[PDB]
């Protein structure tokens, strides 16, 4: 059920990279990933944490839809897409951590704890700061860890509403045409090292989908379209997009 393939390696040597991509194939119900090992090392999530994140603050009514508006608190950061009023659509897209930081304040420890536990989502620890922890704090998940989580958000089985899953699968949309649908969510984990950038999601298809988590060394911001482009090529590989 579990499959080694090195092959890919050649994608992430060809653009001077290091890292890990897990395929699982939801019909035959087995995957693929080409380094076992660190497929199965927790890091930290970074912001692909914004899935769970926005899983749990639309079920508590924190966030009310995916129209609520959070006004840009004027404050000028250094990423100009974050200086500006974002929905909870937006703020996925664009990773407006600040955003998420307030969301994180209002769900509270205790309930975040619990969900995180109702989850099964990685080693469930938010030790740290309860606006930030998933950034430089305790928790941790594996690429394999994602897929699990990212199966249960799939079908519906988490333990929020049905409706909570299916605003979040709606705002983790990336990309889609005539082939294929990727919903996905980025993540660029640089406060606590090794730095590295995530990709985690599925890829939809007429008549099966693939579950997808990458993780790879990111020294500097300059390769983040890495991310992607590695991901597409493995993706390619297995005849899954054209
Ligand atoms: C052109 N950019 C956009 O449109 C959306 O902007 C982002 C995209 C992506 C992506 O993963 O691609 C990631 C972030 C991001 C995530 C976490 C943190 C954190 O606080 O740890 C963070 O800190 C500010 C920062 C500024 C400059 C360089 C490094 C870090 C930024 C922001």
């Amino acid at each position: 059920e579990w499959q080694e393939n090195k092959s890919w390696n050649a994608h992430f040597t060809e653009h001077k990279s290091q890292g890990v991509v897990v395929l699982w194939n939801e019909n035959k119900q087995q995957g693929f990933t080409n380094n076992l090992k660190r497929a199965n090392q927790a890091f930290l999530p970074a912001s692909t944490f914004k899935i769970p994140n926005s899983l749990i603050a639309l079920d508590l009514g924190v966030v009310k839809d995916e129209h609520q508006v959070f006004k840009w608190d004027g404050q000028t950061r250094d990423i100009a897409t974050w200086n500006r009023d974002h929905n909870l659509i937006t703020a996925m897209k664009y990773s407006v951590v600040p955003v998420y930081q307030e969301f994180a304040r209002q769900i509270g420890e205790a309930r975040m704890s619990k969900m995180l536990h109702a989850f099964d989502y990685g080693n469930e620890d938010i030790s740290g700061n309860v606006d930030s922890f998933w950034l430089d704090g305790g928790i941790r998940i594996s690429a394999t860890e994602q897929i699990s989580f990212l199966r249960k958000l799939y079908h519906n089985k988490l333990h929020v509403s049905e409706r909570s899953q299916r605003i979040v699968k709606q705002a983790m949309l990336t990309e889609a045409n005539g082939d294929y649908i990727i919903r996905a969510k980025t993540g660029y984990s640089t406060r606590i090292e090794p730095k590295i950038g995530w990709w985690v999601g599925w890829v939809e298809l007429d008549d099966n989908v693939w579950f997808f988590a990458m993780n790879m060394d990111m020294p500097t911001s300059d390769g983040l379209g890495l991310r992607q482009a590695i991901t597409k090529e493995v993706l390619k590989q297995e005849k899954i997009i054209p």
